[PDB]
């Protein structure tokens, strides 16, 4: 499963290749992909809904998909992941980016760090439900997004 | 016209209101708006094309609108402006954001500062062709994006 603590073994050349493949199609239409994922996560995880101030008032999955605020937010998340995917070969760069992102969440957005793996789960279940290699990537991302807390 | 040097008078309550109105519709579909603007700017201003490394190979306005890299890039620009519009009342905040953005362009992206006003012109011509109040906002944005150079 997806972890957000400790450490995970390096990604193997085989795993990286599987990821790039499973990913490519999803990013080709991140506009949509992104929105669905975020809408799915949000509608099914009420406890974290209070952390998206700009979505106050939006309850149905219908309204959300029509809000430009939901789309922007969803588009940024989906690309942060895309950035990671693109840095799988430069673990150095991937860290700097996410560690910076971790800081923003902890100091400015003040979001509960427990949902990182919950949303990561939806992204994984959507992009490549079942792949363990992709679960590693999401675990690294989660572990790093919590580094600032 | 749009300036990127010196200073400009403060926005009047009247101008701000005109701006918010002319903007709202555009942002409601920034996904599209953004792409068109960026595609227009890029296709008609060759001299600045070499500054978008990720667009190498893309020449027709057809290819561009299909590239996820163009879309992401266009979506970020369009929102930076949206951020400004939202800060028209807090000139303080608007500065910090843009001054930071100025730095990234000068130190990391290494873009020629002369195109800020050229692209700003297309955004203005598209969102509210003719409005002088909107030209002020774009001027403030341009003056600030050059502060780091
Ligand atoms: C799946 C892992 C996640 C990634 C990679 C991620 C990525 C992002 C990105 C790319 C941004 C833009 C940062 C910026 O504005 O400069 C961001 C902003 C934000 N994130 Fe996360 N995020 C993740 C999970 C979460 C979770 C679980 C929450 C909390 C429920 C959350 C709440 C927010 C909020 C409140 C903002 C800013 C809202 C705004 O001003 O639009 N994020 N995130
Ligand atoms: C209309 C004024 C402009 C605004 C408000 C603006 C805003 C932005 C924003 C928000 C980003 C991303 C910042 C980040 O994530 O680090 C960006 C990136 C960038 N901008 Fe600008 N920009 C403007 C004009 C320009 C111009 C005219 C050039 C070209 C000469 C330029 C070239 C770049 C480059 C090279 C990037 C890298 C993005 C990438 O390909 O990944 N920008 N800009």
């Amino acid at each position: 499963p997806i972890v957000d603590t400790g450490s995970v073994a390096p990604l193997s050349a085989a795993e990286k290749t599987k990821i790039r493949s499973a990913w490519a199609p999803v990013y080709s239409t991140y506009e949509t992909s992104g929105v669905d994922i975020l809408v799915k996560f949000f509608t099914s995880t009420p406890a974290a809904q209070e952390f998206f101030p700009k979505f106050k008032g939006l309850t149905t999955a219908d309204q959300l998909k029509k809000s430009a605020d939901v789309r922007w937010h969803a588009e940024r998340i989906i690309n942060a992941v895309n950035d990671a995917v693109a840095s799988m070969d430069d673990t150095e760069k991937m860290s700097m980016k996410l560690r910076d992102l971790s800081g923003k969440h902890a100091k400015s957005f003040q979001v509960d760090p427990q949902y990182f793996k919950v949303l990561a789960a939806v992204i994984a279940d959507t992009v490549a439900a079942g792949d363990a290699g992709f679960e590693k990537l999401m675990s690294m991302i989660c572990i790093l997004l919590r580094s600032a807390y």
